[PDB]
């Protein structure tokens, strides 16, 4: 009921200034969450927002979807043209933008452009875009090599904004000169190593080297100097080798440039970089903040990815790492009693509805868990055995938790990460929602961790992690879920609009009540442990 007296108060006291400079975002803050409950007055939006950060220069959350708050509303007015005077305006809101831009630094986009062109990978407003962009480019020459790591591989290999991309290039040395090209070198070297990848010694064909800037997923720091965007780190030399290419169109190169790094830029989905961007984003947000979450060193960890082909693209690379039927069947086919290979299938497919389908399993179960020894009979004397255990599950739920969150990918083998000399987690690929047939345990995992299965780091752990994720609300489920906006697939799910913010507040599973933030673990991990289901999932899954 303050709806107009709300706004009254914001103009009193900016008489100071900055002062606490926490208004600045609460102009439009609260503006924001005004239309949202339910556009003329829509051009106070980000013109409110534009100049906090330039005050402020923190908490990335706020311009994050502020770009799209802002541009996506000018080009939705652009389009409609109520309209006229909406298309009007948004050639007068977002006038603020690149004025800003001068007086507000040339950081500020490298998070947040990286969706800039992730979103829809238009001409409309596509004007002052692009303007910002390259330009900050230059000024940020460190990262203009990183970018052009970025941008030279689209036009090296997509074609219209491929010429126009291209045509970056070309205002590239005209902006840049107002090295690259040596530089760019690599870009048809890249989809040549594409095609290599494609398609050691001559095999190779790649010699010179001694490039510009790989530096491994730039962390692009902010809070805690400002300067270290891209920090200390380069690359110069590589030698030979080989991936074996061991799947499909993957590649897995070393890099000999300083100590011993190998960076496998492998052909797969170009947008798979999404969650390698996303949880890249939460796994750095959690990470600082508050104390329960810091005090036990939570986040996992994450590696980069970057666009180059339709297929090509890129991705980082973890070392020391086993898993899938090399490491788990290796200890009991030691007693062989091994090998089921497509006969499981078989056999379950000789069976349907309920019949069989805990029971054949609970024969395969008949393979005992040895899993627990892994760690065990690896690396002994306990300081190491113990901290492992902790480090396993510890970072095991504060990840494999965030899946139901976003209800991806059913884990196998393949799919699911665990570091060797230590324990950790990683998580890839794009099983986005559904499932056809019929977060994975098993006869081994529940037990091979200290006897108690899952009580201790578990529910204390997978807690914290389901606190800051109500707690901040809105803020990390403003940004990352652009990735639901890149891609639609399997017919055309916008119910994921408002399954999207309810499942942060846990409300729709059961449809009664949110359930107590302690429960919110209980029923989903009750659920996903279950018996029955988790005994007659798809075979493929090698369900115990």
């Amino acid at each position: 009921s303050a709806s107009e007296q709300i706004i009254k108060q914001y103009q009193d006291i900016f008489q100071i200034d900055s002062k606490w400079d926490k208004p600045y975002y609460s102009i439009g803050l609260y503006y924001s969450r005004l239309l949202e409950r339910k556009g003329r007055f829509e051009y106070r939006a980000i013109s409110y927002f534009l100049l906090a950060f330039e005050k402020n220069t923190a908490k990335v959350r706020e311009n994050l979807p502020k770009v799209i708050t802002f541009w996506l509303d000018i080009a939705a007015a652009s389009i409609s043209e109520n309209r006229k005077e909406m298309l009007s305006k948004a050639t007068e809101d977002i006038c603020s933008h690149v004025e800003e831009a001068l007086q507000h630094p040339t950081y500020i986009w490298y998070f947040v452009l990286t969706q800039l062109l992730s979103r829809l990978l238009a001409q409309i407003i596509m004007h002052i875009l692009l303007s910002l962009a390259v330009e900050y480019p230059s000024h940020i020459l460190w990262y203009i090599t990183a970018l052009v790591n970025s941008n030279s591989s689209k036009r090296v290999l997509h074609i219209l904004e491929k010429y126009r991309q291209h045509s970056q290039n070309p205002h590239d040395l005209v902006s840049s000169a107002l090295l690259t090209r040596v530089c760019l070198q690599d870009v048809k070297s890249i989809t040549s190593r594409s095609g290599k990848s494609l398609e050691n010694v001559a095999p190779s064909a790649m010699v010179v080297p001694v490039r510009k800037n790989l530096d491994i997923i730039s962390p692009l720091e902010s809070n805690s100097p400002f300067r270290p965007v891209v920090s200390i780190i380069r690359f110069g030399s590589s030698y030979k080798v080989f991936s074996s290419l061991k799947k499909p169109k993957q590649l897995n190169i070393i890099g000999s440039d300083g100590n011993i790094y190998g960076i496998m830029c492998k052909k797969e989905d170009v947008r798979q970089d999404n969650q390698y961007m996303q949880f890249a984003t939460t796994m750095d947000f959690l990470l600082s903040k508050d104390i329960a979450s810091r005090k036990r060193s939570l986040g996992i960890n994450i590696y980069s990815v970057l666009s180059l082909r339709e297929d090509c693209g890129i991705l980082e690379m973890v070392p020391n790492v086993v898993t899938l039927r090399s490491i788990l069947s290796t200890k009991y086919e030691s007693l062989k009693i091994k090998y089921s290979l497509k006969s499981l299938h078989d056999r379950w497919q000789h069976t349907a509805v309920d019949g069989k389908l805990e029971f054949y399993m609970e024969q395969v179960d008949k393979f005992p868990p040895i899993l627990y020894q892994w760690f065990l009979e690896n690396f002994p004397d306990p300081i190491n055995w113990f901290n492992a255990r902790n480090t396993y599950a510890r970072s095991y739920a504060v990840m494999a938790m965030v899946g139901h969150i976003l209800g991806l990918g059913d884990r196998h083998c393949e799919n699911i990460l665990l570091d060797i000399q230590t324990g950790k987690v990683l998580h890839v690929d794009f099983d986005c929602l559904f499932e056809k047939g019929k977060f994975r345990l098993t006869p081994n995992l529940l037990d091979a961790l200290g006897i108690i299965g899952t009580e201790g780091t578990f529910k204390k752990s997978s807690e914290v992690t389901l606190a800051l994720m109500r707690k901040n609300e809105v803020a990390l489920m403003n940004v990352i879920e652009t990735i639901m906006y890149d891609r639609n697939m399997d017919h055309s799910i916008q119910k994921a609009l408002k399954v999207l913010r309810n499942k942060i507040r846990g409300i729709d599973p059961q449809d009664g009540l949110v359930l107590s933030v302690a429960g919110q673990t209980e029923t989903l991990i009750q659920e996903a442990t279950s018996e029955d289901n988790l005994s007659k999932m798809y075979i493929g899954w090698l369900p115990f």
